[PDB]
């Protein structure tokens, strides 16, 4: 009989409970290096009670940002401007922190999204030359991505390698490593991006087979106690591309390669694509993923109500509810949930006096003896 | 026909709406220093979509600190350590930031919350000697402050000013001086705290004496332009102490000497009392003060629903309605609020793809495109 507040755990990482702050782009780095807003973000994202964050998509190189202002962990300053937050954080909350570490490929060198997420082409000032699987770019009349070659594929493996260890000497707790929402990883997934004939295109093994590797390399260089595991998009939403076969094959794959987890989303790598949005409607890839491989599986999409996400987990749909939006719109929000569901979470001390009368078991450890 | 989503104005300050974060003790700072706690909390704040922010009671001097941990503006390093904050707000949000100055007297040198509240005696690690108008305690057995003489009130007064130069070096926006909550000038104030027979106490004139003579250094000090105001209490809930008459008539004081508003709190009577009582305003106190004396009124709201807050304005209880555990249990309150009641908010960009499926136009001017 599983709850959304029972403990859990990925790897041997404990979870207070079955909540996870689904990772998100600030677009609000300078240069890779986080600033004020990371602190007042992640701070206030850590005292919510989730036992889970998840940092946003963190580039592993300065060409696999999405946008000239995402969040990096690419070199020494990048690293000493998240410490910081980090520390911020732990002086804060107990809760989990880990990393979704990044690379953008064709869908790089992008506009933030209130400035309407266009492409910035090289030849701009903020604008750089894009790589891919293939020379092929995601939308029509965009300046096409270089196809990667053996030095550049190597060049990603070791990117992903160099930024794992600084998350690890960072003390973050965790790698998910992105795979998912058109980026890197699915261009080379997807056959709508990828169109190599090489070992690393064509059939579904080789389709899979780089974004294996990447995740091999950084299982490899992460400390082996630490989990990793991967976020995939488990459909493409257009007829003949990536989709729930491929996902469930890559899934097992990534359970044999050691992975923690599979964070289970959609979407991404085409314009094209037709998504049927609706509250959990990605929760039935994440059911069959948790079906048929038995990872410890994170669902998301449109799950913003306590009980919603409450019947997730009894329904045995997923294991770990992730939320993003929701998130931003209440930071409280697994607070709010746990007195909705008569549950605990951790909270700052400077906001116990805060909860209404009648909850007085809602924060852990609270006192005023 | 006033609505909690007007634009309103205090002094020369235009606020985006009528919600006030009350300034709210963080017991989080070390040596009077803001932490990375402000940062956060006040970052928060900041982003809430709420028109005025009023940071918690800061410390005019060491002595006059409620506790340990208060945050204070009392030297160079309390004052850089709030800049380093107030920066990172800048840089994010057009709330107007204002700051609430205080003095605890005999209330001071005591433990935070969840350390039980106690005093700490002058002679215990951490304490200190406490100062008031009167050598009374607070409570029965306490250490009892010293009363304080010409010399002490001249360093209080003095303490105040300084502050108040280094808050607007900081570029803080106002004012709020700390009358209420039995610290320091309440204790002048109330007959039970003040018992001195000199020009400072007996009659209501010789009690308000030294507050307005505070308020008035802060107002001098202060750029003209900026505003200045107290903090009142309504009412003791005990006779012969501080009544409705006295705050009454401090706030037609303080507006004959420059206050740009009065913010008065609950008297002890919350809403779920009031509203049974008579006309069922649910800020009685802050109503009579407003249709008396005419300053902007703003109120304590002992609330956590839109509805109520707007029913506050629209029913001419107050001009501002001040929100304390509500912001804390709920830091996105005024973008909760605007969705029940039709308004729009100020949010940074970072959050307006967070906005309900439901909604439209939650956001003023956001845009969103994506590859
Ligand atoms: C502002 C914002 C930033 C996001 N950034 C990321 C990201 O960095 N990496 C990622 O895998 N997904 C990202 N997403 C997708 C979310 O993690 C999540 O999967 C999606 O918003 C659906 O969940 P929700 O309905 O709970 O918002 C982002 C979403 C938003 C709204």
């Amino acid at each position: 009989m599983p709850h959304l507040f029972d403990p859990y755990r990925i790897g041997n990482l404990e979870l207070a409970n079955r909540i996870a702050i689904a990772p998100m782009c600030q677009y609000s780095a300078q240069e890779g290096n986080a600033t004020d807003w990371h602190m007042i973000h992640l701070g206030q994202m850590a005292l919510s009670g989730a036992g889970l964050l998840i940092i946003e998509a963190t580039a592993v190189s300065p060409e696999g940002r999405i946008t000239p202002t995402d969040l990096g962990l690419y070199n020494d300053a990048n690293e000493a401007a998240l410490g910081r937050v980090l520390g911020a954080v732990r002086n804060h909350s107990p809760i989990a922190v880990t990393i979704q570490l990044a690379h953008a490929g064709r869908k790089a060198s992008s506009e933030a999204p209130w400035d309407g997420g266009g492409q910035i082409r090289p030849d701009q000032p903020r604008g750089w030359q894009t790589f891919a699987p293939s020379a092929v770019p995601h939308a029509a009349g965009e300046v096409p991505p270089a196809a990667l070659d053996k030095a550049g594929m190597k060049k990603i493996r070791d990117d992903f390698v160099a930024a794992a260890k600084r998350a690890a000497r960072l003390g973050i707790e965790g790698i998910e490593v992105h795979g998912a929402h058109g980026y890197l990883l699915h261009q080379f997934l997807s056959p709508i991006a990828n169109h190599r004939t090489d070992e690393y295109g064509g059939s579904l093994e080789n389709r899979m087979r780089f974004p294996l590797e990447v995740f091999d390399a950084v299982r490899e260089a992460f400390p082996a106690e630490r989990p990793v595991w991967m976020r995939v998009s488990a459909t493409d939403w257009v007829p003949n591309g990536w989709d729930i076969e491929g996902t469930i094959a890559l899934s097992h794959e990534l359970k044999a390669r050691g992975s923690a987890a599979v964070h289970v989303s959609t979407g991404g790598v085409s314009p094209q694509q037709a998504i049927k949005i609706g509250p959990g409607y990605q929760v039935p890839y994440a059911q069959r993923v948790k079906a048929e491989v038995g990872l410890p599986t994170m669902a998301v999409g449109l799950i913003t109500e306590a009980e919603q996400a409450e019947a997730i987990i009894a329904n045995n749909e997923a294991d770990i509810i992730s939320i993003a939006r929701a998130m931003l719109y209440d930071p409280r929000w697994p607070w709010h949930a746990a007195a909705k569901l008569g549950a605990s979470v951790n909270a700052p001390k400077q906001y116990w006096r805060s909860q209404p009368r009648g909850l007085e078991k809602l924060f852990k450890d609270a006192h005023f003896g």
